[PDB]
């Protein structure tokens, strides 16, 4: 069992680091190209993650009261958006300079964030099937990345509370008849891959940010703790990939809109209801 993120996937920062130096950026990119997953430690201040964790746990009762609680694949992996109230929208989270340095270098200067969502993994949750969150664009074709998932754990993720299983290097795999309509990986391909490059799972401390290819094979797993495990999730896409805009209150337009760290946003006059 791993006690920490593996050194080969990890770059250590502080919240004062606003850019990676050239050698660190090169390493970040080499990790993403080879392994499809990069763990950045020490990115976000406690003040921010505390507030986001508290807001998501406070919203959970409303989410659980809905008629059909929306889940990712199997019981206990609840889809839950974080609030888009002005007081909980932070430049260092939505427009993190290190994250965008990386996504600009991989996806281009006009890459844009188009997801502001989350995954609440409840106590007693089930095992998800191995899947990709975003598909390859044509079957049987090798092509470069068009999207990067930016995952923000809001508590310490442990082997006990449902730290995600990742399949390193799987982001480039796209043989024929590999994926079903839900993005789940066909069992024959899973087992062939396992023999060559087995999956890994490891603790990730709150304050970290995980950047990964949207095509990376992974699965959520059971949370065997007594506490819900919140993840905040964003996804950067090439400018040409069609996505609906993120609904944001126009009280953040001044700093969101016109930044060179792009967001595909629609700005609204009221407060936005993130939950319904
Ligand atoms: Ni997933």
């Amino acid at each position: 069992a791993l006690a920490a993120p593996p050194g080969e996937l990890t770059l250590a920062l502080t919240p004062d680091d606003k850019t990676l130096d050239p050698a660190s950026l090169d390493r970040a990119l080499a990790i993403l190209a080879e392994h499809g997953i990069l763990v950045l430690t020490g990115m976000l201040r406690t003040r921010l993650t505390d507030q986001l964790r508290t807001a998501m746990l406070d919203d959970l009762p409303e989410v659980l009261r809905q008629q059909d609680v929306p889940t990712n694949f199997v019981p206990g992996h609840v889809q839950q958006d974080p609030p888009v109230r002005e007081s909980l929208l932070f430049p260092d989270v939505l427009l993190n300079p290190v994250v965008y340095q990386i996504t600009h270098a991989v996806l281009g200067a006009d890459a844009r964030n188009a997801v502001y969502s989350g995954n609440m993994n409840l106590p007693g949750s089930h095992e998800q099937p191995v899947h990709l969150d975003e598909p390859h664009l044509w079957p049987g074709i090798s092509h470069p990345p068009y999207c990067l998932c930016v995952d923000v754990p809001l508590i310490d993720f442990t082997l006990e509370n449902g730290s995600t299983e990742y399949w390193p290097g799987s982001h480039v795999l796209n043989p024929d008849e590999c994926y079903d309509e839900r993005g789940c990986v066909l069992p024959a391909e899973l087992e062939r891959r396992r023999a060559v490059a087995p999956p890994v799972r490891f603790p990730i401390p709150v304050g970290s940010v995980v950047i990964r290819d949207g095509r990376l094979w992974h699965r959520g797993v059971p949370n065997l703790s007594a506490a819900p495990r919140p993840l905040l999730a964003m996804t950067h896409y090439t400018e040409w990939f069609d996505m609906p805009p993120i609904q944001l209150p126009d009280t953040v337009k001044s700093w969101v809109d016109g930044s060179d760290r792009h967001t595909h946003a629609h700005f609204v006059a009221g407060d936005v209801d993130h939950l319904t």
